[PDB]
């Protein structure tokens, strides 16, 4: 357990990840969760999904800089969540003005013209319903698409497509 | 009207399972789950098993003309569960004195020698949670081993040796 | 094979019990007797017995959600020997350690400041008999205070001195 | 700030319990709690409760063969808590099923036709406080009746009439 029903999320120790160091933490019923993508490569296995979290939070704490990997939660297409922060570490992932207020889940992968599976969506919503269960998300939170919140091209075309679609979209 | 947070399951709408024919439903809150495995071959990604799902629901269907796959959930160790017969309908899996009062997921491999990966310990953990939550299982539900109810090594001696450390792995 | 009758025992069918779900069985013989009481009302007739027999099921299996009556027959002022679980099922009456290794007869009423009518006595001490004639009791069974293997005021105070004298109690 | 602030609990070898011997551990966030009184006899000085403490263990740790008193904490009417086994070790209070994901705190006497004193009910709840600020009880954790678990009278139709008024009673 993970206390609820947590969506089955793939813990830290089981992506190889490097050990985090963030300690802003966020207040917490929180309200808003920002969609992106990481406009890098994709994986459809768990293996490859494994490595390709491994890949993204290189990137953010060797070269960047950073604490960790600036993501709540990345989404690979192998139909499985990978964890990032988690649902209390403020994540660095949509601008100053919206990361202590939100939960950040981006989806492996550049959506401009490609559309995630549907295991995909499913296990990010599944993702959203443990979040809502745990109260770390208010049963009444709002999903913004990236672009929504600040000037950038992700989630891609096609993923921005689809979450317009969510019965928490907003404007 | 009580749905909290459930879990994700991979529909038989794309697995490709064919039409169910069975027509038999379970009484609602079901009190048992049946573990059990298919001493069969193992897939590590959400494209082999949703072969070895059909695999399974096909050899059922075709050769003992069943009116589906036995098991109500198939479990993948890609991470993934498999709907079977779901909640609803009564499965052909563990003898007629256990198939109208039970649940019968089943994990697809022989698990003989063999442990089951976390993900997909993780996968029927969650998946019997969202029982719970959805009302299809009590929230004393008891999970016992396919070797408990009737005469068979399954679900494997480790997969058996691993169940028993449940919570609610009963006598 | 030589009559063995000391049913007298009302059948479940007889006081419109609720059907059973359980399923794990004693092993016969049987070696230990639990004696507790239900604490609660008593009756003293056919009647209105068949209906806290009714009652004390009601509890267990709609309020603490249990598979079943927890005892394995009840007593009756009215002078009769109510099915249970019966001498097959393991019922849910003094706890883990006791109840893979044991029948539980219990008293309907609450016997802190009464003694059961003879009629009771003379019941449940002719129940055994019978277990022993049909092989569920080892001839040489023993009978034990529900206090004395739970922390609890059962079998009730006056009953409790009363059975410490039954030749089959053991320390 | 916010330190520890729990409130006093009297320590083991304060009241002079014999050596626990118990090893089985809870795992924390625990978040039930199971509301049961002894049903015996009650005191009002720490002098006559830390010695009602002993009764209870010794009934519970020769008598019955136990490792420890059976609960995790003893309420006394003299406003003050006795540690039973704490906060982190398994107690057998409310048989297998609730005993592994509950703690079990008792009111040391017999409330089915008398009101614990105010104390009592400031010493338990304050100890309720206690143990979220130890994140020992989840956060939202849930107070239930000894009775709407098992079968008994346990805690007492008056006390039970006090603990459903509690903002964590949830039946």
């Amino acid at each position: 357990e993970d206390p609820p029903a947590c969506g089955s999320i793939v813990p830290r120790r089981e992506w190889r990840a490097l050990a985090s160091e963030c300690r802003e933490r966020l207040t917490r019923p929180v309200r808003y969760v920002v969609v992106s993508h990481t406009a890098g490569s994709h994986c459809d296995t768990p293996a490859s999904c494994a490595q390709q979290a491994q890949n993204v939070q290189s990137y953010h704490v060797r070269n960047l800089g950073w604490c960790d990997v600036g993501y709540n939660f990345l989404i690979g297409e192998d139909g499985l969540v990978y964890e990032g922060r988690g649902w209390n570490i403020k994540g660095a992932h949509a601008g100053p003005t919206w990361n202590p207020i939100s939960i950040g889940i981006s989806f492996m992968g550049n959506y401009m013209n490609r559309v995630p599976p549907p295991r995909a969506l499913r296990a990010a919503q599944n993702l959203l319903a443990c979040g809502v269960a745990l109260g770390a998300l208010r049963s009444n939170y709002e999903v913004k698409g990236h672009r929504d919140v600040q000037p950038t091209l992700s989630p891609g075309d096609r993923l921005y497509e689809i979450i317009q679609t969510w019965s928490h979209y907003r404007a």
